[PDB]
C-alpha cells in the first residue's frame, strides 16, 4: 500500500512507496515495536538472486535496464559465482553501492550529500601495512586541511569468513581511556578495552586524557598490527568559549575527523567487513554525547561549576545550561580554526529538505526517529515534528561484532 | 514471538527482560518490513466480539486479586455472559472500574509519569444523563484535582458507549485550555492549537473576550445530544504567572499557564466497553509548557522575543540562541509553579522516577510497554536516562485510545 507521512508543524505530507522494495527485516512485529532497540533481532544459491537485485537495481539506475550490457553482465556475475562461489564488482558498481549504502542508512542525517562520497577501492590490499598506507591516504585526502570531504575505503570482500580484513578501531581517530587504581577513568571510557588490547600488544600509553590511539589494523585474517598515524595527518581543535575566557582553561580538545571504522558494508550479497568512511562532524555528537555522556568524558559538572551555577536541585536546570554552553563552545571553536563542523538546526533542516528530495524522485526516504533528532533542544529542530518511516534497503551499512570476540591469535 | 525479549541499557548496561509483550492484544502499525514507531496515530461491538474480550478482562481482574478460579470468579464470568447475551453489552462492577482505569494509565505506553499509575482517584459517574450534570461532575473533578496547587491524579468516567448515536462527549481537548484567535491579517491571538475548537464555541454561542489567555469554556455532550457550553468558575481554574529568578524583565512579557493539565478527548476501553467520555488529569512535566506550549513554532512560540530580551545574537543558528532562551523559559516556569506551590516535576525527575518504575514493573509485571519516541523530553534528551534506555512498545488492554473529533461525526438534531 501507500504509504503517508505527515508534519505536524508544516502540515506537509509525503507519500511513500519506496518501503514496497524492502525485503530485509525491521525486527518489529505486528504486535511489538522495536524501534529503540540499538541492535534488533553466503552461498551460490543465497549469492545470484542478491547479486542479481542489485545488478538490476544499477542498471535500472542507468537507465538501461534490460540492455545488452545488463543481460551480459547478469551472465558474467552467474558464471563466476559458478566456478568461484563469488564475484567481483565493477568499478562503476562499487561506487554506485558505496553511495548508496549512504543514502540508505536511516540513521543518518547527513544524508543531503550522499552522492559526494569520494570511493577509494582499496580491494587489492593484502596486508596490514597495505591498510596503514590506505588509511593515511584517506585520513590526508578527507581532512583537507580543514574543509573535510566525504571519503570511504573499501578492503577486500569477505571470502570463508577466515580471511576477514577488520579495522580493529571503532573510528581511524579516537582517543584512548585509562582504569585508575582509585577506580575512576582517565580519558575516554568508551575505549578503555580497546586501549588496553593495544597497550598488551606493545603500544605506549602517554596516560593523557586525549592520546591519539594508534591503528591497530587485520589483513586476511591474521593477527592484526599497530601502527601510529602521522600525527601531522590528525587535526585537532582546542576548545575555547566566545565569552567565557575560563573555558580554554578546561584543557578540551577534540578531532576533526569522524571516521566510523567498525561496520560492514553490504552490496549484492557481497560482505566489505573493513570499509572505512568519514564525513564531517555534527557539534552535537561532540557537544552532548562524547562531553556530557555519564560514561564518557562526563564534564557537565566541572563546566557548570566555573559557570557557578546553584547545583542543588534538578530544577534549577543547571545541566541544561552548562549543555548549552559547551556546545556554543564546540561549534565557535571548530568555526574559528575554520574545520567544518554542522550546528543541528542547519542539519536537520537540511535533512528536511533531503527528504523532499527523495519522496519526490525516489518515492520515499527511510529514515529513524530515534536517531535523527538531535540529543539536545528536539522539538524546536524540524526533525521532531517530522513523520518518519524506517525500513530496510540495500546496499546497506551493518552493525558486526567487535573483532577480539571472534578472532584466533 | 519469542518467550523472552531483553532490553539494555547503555548508560548503566542493566538488562531488564520482558515477558509482559506476550499479552499484547492490539496492533502497533509495525509490521516485518517496516516501523512505524514515529507515527502519531497509526458501529459497536457484537454480541460475539463482546463476550471473549469481557472474559479476558475479568480473568484478569480476578487474577489480580488472588481469586482465579473462585466462585466469585466464576459467578462473574457467568452474570457477565447471561447480560451480554440478554443485552449485548454489560455493566463494571465498581471495583471493576477502578481497576480498569488505574490499568489504562498503568497500560499508557507514552506516558512518563506512570510510576504514580496506582494512586488515581476514580470519579464514577455513570448516572449522569445531562450536560448540566457533566458540567456539575467536571466542576468537582477540577476542584478535587486541583487542591489549592498541591495537585491530586484523577479520572471521571461518564456513561459507556451503546449503539453509537448516544455518545457522552467532552468536545474540549483537555478541561482547561486557552482560545486560539484566526485574524483578518493572517495572525494569531492566544493559542493557535485551539482556534479551530474556539471557533466552534464562538458558533454555539460563546462570547469571546479576544484576549491571549482566555480559558475556553466546557462544550459537553450528553446521550449523543447537541452539545452545550458552560463556563468554568473561574475561582476553580488555578493559573501561575511566569516569571525568572534572575531576569526581572520575563515578567514583563505577560505569560501565565493554567495548573492542571486535564486531557479530555481520550477513549477509554476496559473488557470491550467503550468510554467515550472520561476526562482525566494529572500534574505538569514543566518541558510541556516550557518546551512545547511555549516555544513550539505552531503554538505560542515565544523564542524569538526572550531571545531579543536576552540581548542574544540570532543571526546565525551556530550561536545557538534559541537552545540558550529555551532553556531560560524553562526554569521560568518551574521556577514559578514551585514559587506558588503548585505541583510540577522537572525533566530530569521525572525521567529518573520512570527508570525506576519500569525496572519495578519489568521485575513485578514482566514488562512495561514505552513509546521512547514520547517519554524522551523534548529538550536535553540524552542527558536524561531515557534516552540511554531501550524500550519495547506493544498494547495491552485495558487502554486510553484516540477517537475522531466528535465535531466530524456529530449527527446534529
Ligand atoms: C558528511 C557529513 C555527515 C554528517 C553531518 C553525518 C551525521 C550523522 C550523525 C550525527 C549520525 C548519528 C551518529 C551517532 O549518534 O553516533 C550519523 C549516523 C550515521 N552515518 Fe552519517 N553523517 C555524515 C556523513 C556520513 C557518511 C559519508 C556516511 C557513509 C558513507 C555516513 C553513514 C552513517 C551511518 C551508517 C550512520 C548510522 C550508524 C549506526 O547505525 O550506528 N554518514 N550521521
Ligand atoms: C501524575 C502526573 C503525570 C505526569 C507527570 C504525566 C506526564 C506525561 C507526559 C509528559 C506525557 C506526554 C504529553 C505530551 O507530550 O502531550 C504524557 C502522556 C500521556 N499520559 Fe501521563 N502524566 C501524568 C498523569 C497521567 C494520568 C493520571 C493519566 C491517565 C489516567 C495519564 C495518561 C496519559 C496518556 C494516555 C498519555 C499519551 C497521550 C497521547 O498518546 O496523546 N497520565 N504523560
Ligand atoms: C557507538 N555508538 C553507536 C554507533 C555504532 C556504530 C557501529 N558499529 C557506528 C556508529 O556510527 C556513528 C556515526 C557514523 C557515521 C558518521 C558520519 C559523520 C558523522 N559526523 N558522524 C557519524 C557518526 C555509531
Ligand atoms: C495533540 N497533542 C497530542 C495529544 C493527543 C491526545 C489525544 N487524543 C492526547 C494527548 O495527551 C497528552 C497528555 C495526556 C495526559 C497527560 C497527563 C499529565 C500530564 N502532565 N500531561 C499529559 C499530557 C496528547
Ligand atoms: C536506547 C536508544 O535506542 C539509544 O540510546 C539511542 C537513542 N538515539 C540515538 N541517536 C543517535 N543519533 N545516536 C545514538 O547513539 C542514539 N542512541
Ligand atoms: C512526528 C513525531 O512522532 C511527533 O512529533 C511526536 C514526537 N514525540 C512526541 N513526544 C511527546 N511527548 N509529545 C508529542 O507530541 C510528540 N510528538
Ligand atoms: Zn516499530
Amino acid at each position: 500500500r501507500f504509504l503517508k507521512v505527515k508534519n505536524w508543524e508544516t502540515e506537509v505530507v509525503l507519500t511513500d512507496t519506496l518501503h514496497l522494495k524492502s525485503t530485509l527485516e525491521t525486527g518489529c512485529t505486528e504486535y511489538i515495536c522495536m524501534g529503540s532497540i540499538m541492535h534488533p533481532s553466503a552461498t551460490k544459491d543465497q549469492l545470484f538472486p542478491l547479486a542479481k537485485e542489485f545488478i538490476d537495481q544499477y542498471y535500472s539506475s542507468i537507465k538501461r535496464f534490460g540492455s545488452k550490457a545488463h543481460m551480459e553482465r547478469l551472465e558474467e556475475v552467474n558464471k563466476e559465482i559458478d566456478t568461484t562461489s563469488t564475484y567481483q564488482l565493477k568499478d562503476t558498481e562499487l561506487i554506485y553501492g558505496a553511495k548508496h549504502a549512504w543514502r540508505n542508512a536511516s540513521r543518518c542525517v547527513g544524508r543531503i550529500q550522499w552522492s559526494k562520497l569520494q570511493v577509494f577501492d582499496a580491494r587489492d590490499c593484502t596486508t596490514a601495512h597495505g591498510m596503514f598506507n590506505y588509511i593515511c591516504n584517506h585520513v590526508k585526502y578527507a581532512t583537507n586541511k580543514g574543509n573535510l570531504r566525504s571519503a570511504i575505503t573499501i578492503f577486500p570482500q569477505r571470502t570463508d569468513g577466515k580471511h576477514d580484513f577488520r579495522v580493529w578501531n571503532s573510528q581511524l581517530i579516537r582517543y584512548a581511556g585509562y582504569k585508575q587504581p582509585d577506580g575512576s577513568t582517565l580519558g575516554d571510557p568508551a575505549n578503555v578495552q580497546f586501549t588496553e588490547i593495544c597497550i598488551q600488544q606493545g603500544w605506549k600509553p602517554p596516560r593523557g586524557r586525549f592520546d591519539v590511539l594508534p591503528l591497530l589494523l587485520q589483513a586476511n585474517g591474521n593477527d592484526p598490527e599497530l601502527f601510529q598515524i602521522p600525527p601531522e595527518l590528525v587535526l585537532e581543535v582546542p576548545i575555547r568559549h566566545p565569552k567565557f575566557e575560563w573555558f580554554k582553561d578546561l584543557g578540551l580538545k577534540w578531532y576533526g575527523l569522524p571516521a566510523v571504522s567498525n561496520m560492514l558494508l553490504e552490496i549484492g550479497g557481497l560482505e566489505f567487513s573493513a570499509c572505512p568512511f568519514s564525513g564531517w562532524y555534527m557539534g552535537t555528537e561532540i557537544g552532548v554525547r562524547d562531553y556530557c555522556d555519564n560514561s564518557r568524558y562526563n564534564i557537565l559538572e566541572e563546566v557548570a561549576k566555573k559557570m557557578n551555577l546553584d547545583m542543588r536541585k534538578t530544577s534549577s536546570l543547571w545541566k541544561d545550561q552548562a549543555l548549552v554552553e559547551i556546545n556554543i563552545a564546540v561549534l565557535y571553536s571548530f568555526q574559528s580554526d575554520k574545520v567544518t563542523i554542522v550546528d543541528h538546526h542547519s542539519a536537520t533542516e537540511s535533512f528536511i529538505k533531503h527528504m523532499e528530495n527523495e519522496y519526490r524522485c525516489r518515492g520515499g526516504c527511510p529514515a529513524d526517529w530515534v536517531w535523527i533528532v538531535p540529543p539536545m533542544s528536539g522539538s524546536i529542530t524540524p526533525v521532531f515534528h517530522q513523520e518518519m518511516l524506517n525500513y530496510r534497503l540495500t546496499p546497506s551499512f551493518e552493525y558486526q561484532p567487535d573483532p577480539w570476540n571472534t578472532h584466533v591469535w
